[PDB]
């Protein structure tokens, strides 16, 4: 376990920071490798709720990128509905073993926060999201009140 020790400075790090977009940061001891919490957005309906996430980070890190599945329902075009991603941070053609977690995790709330309809994971999404910001929002307030993490009050 190389790539660990590098996350755990990095995790301790990332708390340190601002746990606020992302918080209920949590490692494992034995699987410290991978990790989990949620992430509070800002532009869809984080009064609701949130988005829990799961970055699974093997020893493999500087040999390939990361993968990352939400736990919970997605209405984002950026991931798809089996809660997969696809961000260049972790692009097969951008993998960087230069990158770390905080990208990752700055990626998904920057693309949870402000979605890019240019060529995501579902472009439909990203369609009704582009022609109709409402019935994404309202959908969003939804889905975060169906399946959405509960978000801290603080």
């Amino acid at each position: 376990m190389a790539a660990s020790r590098r996350l755990m400075k990095e995790l301790e790090e990332i708390r340190k920071c601002g746990m606020k977009n992302f918080r209920n940061i949590q490692v494992d001891e034995a699987n410290l490798l991978t990790w989990q919490g949620l992430i509070v957005p800002d532009n869809p309906p984080y009064d609701k709720g949130a988005f829990r996430i799961e970055i699974n980070f093997p020893a493999e890190y500087p040999f390939k990128p990361p993968k990352i599945t939400f736990k919970t329902k997605i209405y984002h075009p950026n991931i798809d509905e089996k809660g997969q991603v696809c961000l260049p941070v972790i692009s097969a053609e951008n993998w960087k073993p230069a990158t770390k977690t905080d990208q990752v995790i700055q990626s998904l709330i920057a693309l949870v926060n402000d979605p890019q309809p240019e060529h995501p994971l579902r472009a439909d999404l990203a369609e009704e999201y582009s022609k109709d910001r409402k019935k994404f929002c309202k959908n969003a307030e939804e889905f975060t009140k169906k399946y959405g993490e509960k978000r801290p009050v603080d």
